[PDB]
């Protein structure tokens, strides 16, 4: 199948996805409904049940809601079995409803549906072009109290219907008892609880390959996809191994959830990006929209420096998921807010990079404040709203212009309330231009692009008071007005000659493991596939299309790749850089250093003689490693994702900047667990 397929689990830069709270959705079948305290059909406590389920979501697949709209992908509540306790917070009554408190990952949350209900709404996605994203929170089980057991369900792990272990009396150590975060730093937020919320140890090998096997049932059941809860708040180098997992069985698009707030730029986000084996929740870009769209806090200047760095900041900005609004922060819809703003946010997000999210009833210009207010029941199902009828004409773009799902972008026209931005892959081109300005047409003059010569028209049809362009030579058009509040969106499609690639997934894994490469004009017949220098032709390459093509990782050694293509010609493509090549299967293992006295700005880092550590390369280094929470300074600890099995040397080192203080002595040595995890304890040699 081609880039754009249903099929295609690896990519989903080509797609739009729906955000969507399974009980706040529709409820497809009220026999599974929870009932007493624990439900009110009516919705209108928004801290209970209201019976929202999987069958619901069928329902809408099947009724052309979703289609109608241009959707091509879904992302649901975790699946997983809650817990049933209702939680009583300050007279205040709550349930699992939002499917985050969870207690079995191996079985489901009766309230949404069965397995089988499962298997049903995956099938009857697929057969609409949907495909189907899974929210996925192994970062914790539920609230417990470490000091009474009786509340809630003491965070209990259940494995398959098997206690594990709960929250009090945890001898076992399956979870963290370092206290609650506040935040602070981002160790803080990573070993200690989140709220009461029980967390997890994922040092702990029961622990680790209990959710390893588990995300593979989901994957087993057929999932597209997975998003990630907290990502921030479990250990990079445990995801990593659980990413790792992933790639090496059956690799869907993975994205984290990482919390950003207004005006917050963080390179440990860009790294978790660009090493984890999973993209992000764009919230740089979710952020600076709302404040440029929405709140008016910055202008198109900002929105231009957001668009810039990010690409420069993301190794693959393409696979970022953006977004507008979500069930932690406020309707994007003010109550009383002009509603072309939210049309606007929503044309601009369909028609950049990376991956659209749309939250559920956005579309319906639902309003709501923080939780649970931005989680009320879809007050309707209609069509004909402007910012349904926005995202109808747009989402497709994604699939038939290749600009708008692989394109760089260029800022072609700029003021304080005016960006026209162009979106260029092969032979291919999108030309975006908005006016946030509701009150002041704007003189659109000097507009140069890279469209052919020749009249576009609107791809919105003036729905958002956009216009006709008008294109010369050189690409230079003719001066036109920018209504107020004006939108608009021109194009140019054709068939690309040469190769380029658009698109790589999974980014990260071991040799033999297939990776799928989209793109266009890679040619009927098949060609050749470069890693490095490595040149990879015939049965590896499974299958070769126009616009996909499959093929296996080589057995290269563990290192990061640029990877490249040549159609049969011999035509070389541009390169698609940062392939991370796997050692081999990887396991997490925290290694801890004694005595490792450091001056403040100076940091403690691991190096080693796999790629996994970064093969003695001070500037690949691990770390900089902690030293407050599992352990405190001089002695430093971090949990890396290594190579299962395998005899490594170690050492580790003081950093300042790029300044490197090595270890002295000879190399640590240790051979990584064939499974689960292990801690490497040593003294650090002067
Ligand atoms: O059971 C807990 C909830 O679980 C479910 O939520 C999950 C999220 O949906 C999921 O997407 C993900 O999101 C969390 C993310 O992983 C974290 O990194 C972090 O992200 C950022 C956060 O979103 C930002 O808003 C910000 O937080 C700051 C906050 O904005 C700021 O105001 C302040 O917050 C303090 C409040 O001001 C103060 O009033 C008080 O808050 C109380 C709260 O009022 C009270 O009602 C009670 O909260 C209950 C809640 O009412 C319940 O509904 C239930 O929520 C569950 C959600 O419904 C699920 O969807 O349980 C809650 C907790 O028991 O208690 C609160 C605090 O005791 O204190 C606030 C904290 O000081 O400061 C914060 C910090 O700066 O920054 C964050 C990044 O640093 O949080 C995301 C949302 O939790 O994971 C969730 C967990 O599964
Ligand atoms: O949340 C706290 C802060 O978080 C963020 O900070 C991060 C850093 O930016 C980042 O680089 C990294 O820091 C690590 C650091 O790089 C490593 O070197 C290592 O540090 C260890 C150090 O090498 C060891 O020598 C030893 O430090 C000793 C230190 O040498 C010695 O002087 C003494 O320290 C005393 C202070 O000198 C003294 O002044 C006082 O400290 C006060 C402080 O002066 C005061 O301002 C106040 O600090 C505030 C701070 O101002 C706030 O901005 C906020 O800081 C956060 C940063 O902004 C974040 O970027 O909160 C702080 C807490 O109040 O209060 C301090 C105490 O009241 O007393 C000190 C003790 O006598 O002793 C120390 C200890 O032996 O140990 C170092 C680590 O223990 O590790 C660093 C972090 O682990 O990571 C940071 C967090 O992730
Ligand atoms: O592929 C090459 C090697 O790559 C890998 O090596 C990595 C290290 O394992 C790893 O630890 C890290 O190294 C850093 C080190 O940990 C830090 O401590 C520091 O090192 C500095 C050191 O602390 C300083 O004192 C100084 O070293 C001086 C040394 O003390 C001094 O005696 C003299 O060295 C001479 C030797 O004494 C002498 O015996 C002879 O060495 C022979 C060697 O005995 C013989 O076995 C053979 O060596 C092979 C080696 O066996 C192979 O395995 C292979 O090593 C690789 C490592 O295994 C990888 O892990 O290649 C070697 C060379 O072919 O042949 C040697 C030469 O005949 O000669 C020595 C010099 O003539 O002088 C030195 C300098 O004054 O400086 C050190 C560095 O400044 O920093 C290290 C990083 O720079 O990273 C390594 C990868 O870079
Ligand atoms: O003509 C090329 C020129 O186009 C854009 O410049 C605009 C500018 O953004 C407007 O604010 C106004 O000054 O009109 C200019 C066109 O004359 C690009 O921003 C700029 O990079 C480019 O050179
Ligand atoms: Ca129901
Ligand atoms: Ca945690
Ligand atoms: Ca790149």
């Amino acid at each position: 199948a081609p880039d754009t397929s249903v099929s295609n689990k690896q990519n989903f830069s080509t797609d739009v996805i729906y955000q969507i709270f399974t009980d706040r959705f529709s409820d497809g079948n009220p026999a599974n409904n929870p009932t007493g305290a624990a439900f009110d059909g009516t919705c209108t406590n928004l801290r209970l049940y209201c019976g929202g389920d999987w069958q619901g979501i069928i329902n809408k697949i099947n009724d052309g809601y979703l289609t109608g709209m241009g959707v091509t992908a879904i992302w649901i509540s975790q699946p997983v079995e809650n817990i049933y306790s209702i939680i009583n917070y300050s007279g205040v009554n709550n349930t699992a409803y939002h499917g985050y408190w969870a207690r079995d990952f191996k079985k489901t949350n009766p309230a949404y549906g069965t397995i089988a209900d499962f298997q049903n709404l995956i099938a009857a996605a697929h057969a609409k072009n949907i495909k189907v994203i899974i929210d996925f929170a192994p970062n914790h089980t539920s609230p417990a109290s470490s000091d009474q057991p009786s509340f809630a369900e003491n965070g209990r792990l259940y494995d398959n219907g098997t206690l594990l272990g709960g929250y009090t009396n945890d001898t076992q150590n399956l979870f963290h008892h370092n206290g609650g975060t506040d935040f602070s730093t981002t160790e803080n937020g990573i070993y200690k609880n989140l709220y009461d919320l029980a967390d997890l140890n994922h040092n702990n090998s029961t622990v680790d390959v209990y959710l390893k096997d588990a995300i593979k049932m989901w994957l087993d059941l057929g999932i597209d996809g997975i998003r990630m809860n907290a990502v921030k708040h479990m250990p990079f180098g445990w995801q990593k191994s659980f990413m790792a997992a992933v790639n090496n069985y059956k690799p869907v698009f993975t994205f984290g959830q990482w919390f950003l707030g207004v005006n917050e730029v963080s390179p440990e986000n860009h790294k978790f990006a660009n090493e984890s084996g999973m993209s992000l929740l764009d919230f740089r870009f979710a952020q600076k929209v709302r404040q440029v769209f929405r709140d008016n806090t910055d202008n198109m200047y900002g929105l231009k420096a957001m668009l810039e760095g990010s690409a420069a900041d993301y190794a693959q900005v393409d696979d970022q998921v953006t977004f507008i609004d979500n069930h932690d922060m406020e309707r994007f819809h003010a109550s009383n807010a002009n509603r072309r703003k939210l049309e606007q946010a929503l044309a601009f997000t369909l028609t950049s990079r990376g991956v659209p999210a749309i939250y559920y009833g956005t579309e319906q210009y639902m309003s709501g404040g923080t939780d649970p207010d931005n989680r009320a029941r879809i007050p309707s199902f209609s069509t004909s709203t402007t910012a349904y009828q926005v995202i109808q004409k747009l989402a497709p773009l994604r699939k038939c212009n290749p600009a708008i799902a692989y394109g760089s972008t260029q800022e072609r026209w700029i003021n304080n309330d005016v960006l026209i931005y162009e979106r260029k892959f092969g032979s291919n081109v999108a030309v975006v231009a908005v006016n946030r300005n509701l009150n002041a047409p704007a003189s659109i003059s000097g507009l140069v692009t890279s469209l052919p010569q020749g009249s576009y028209n609107d791809v919105l049809g003036g729905l958002l008071n956009g216009n006709t362009l008008s294109v010369g030579s050189g690409g230079a058009a003719s001066n036109f007005t920018l209504a107020a509040g004006g939108t608009a969106v021109w194009q140019y499609t054709a068939a690309t000659a040469t190769p380029t690639i658009g698109h790589v997934g999974p980014m990260m894994a071991k040799p033999g493991v297939t990776i799928t490469i989209d793109g266009r004009g890679f040619g009927s017949s098949k060609g050749t596939v470069y890693f490095g220098t490595t040149a990879v032709s015939g049965a590896d390459i499974t299958s070769w299309e126009d616009t996909q093509i499959k093929v296996k990782i080589p057995a290269v050694a563990g290192g990061n790749y640029n990877i490249k293509v040549a159609n049969a010609a011999g035509t070389a493509s541009n390169v698609y850089d940062n392939f991370e090549v796997l050692s081999g299967d990887q396991v997490s293992v925290r290694f801890v250093v004694n005595n490792a006295t450091t001056a403040l700005g100076q940091n403690v880092y691991l190096t080693g003689s796999v790629s996994e550590l970064g093969n003695w390369d001070p500037a690949k280094a691990i770390g900089p490693m902690y030293n407050q929470v599992v352990y405190q300074y001089p002695n430093w600890y971090y949990d890396v994702s290594v190579p299962a099995g395998k005899t490594i040397e170690f050492k580790f080192l003081k950093k300042q900047g790029s300044t490197v203080t090595w270890e002295g002595g000879s190399n640590h040595t240790f051979t990584a667990p064939s499974s689960g995890t292990a801690t490497i304890n040593v003294n650090w040699q002067p």
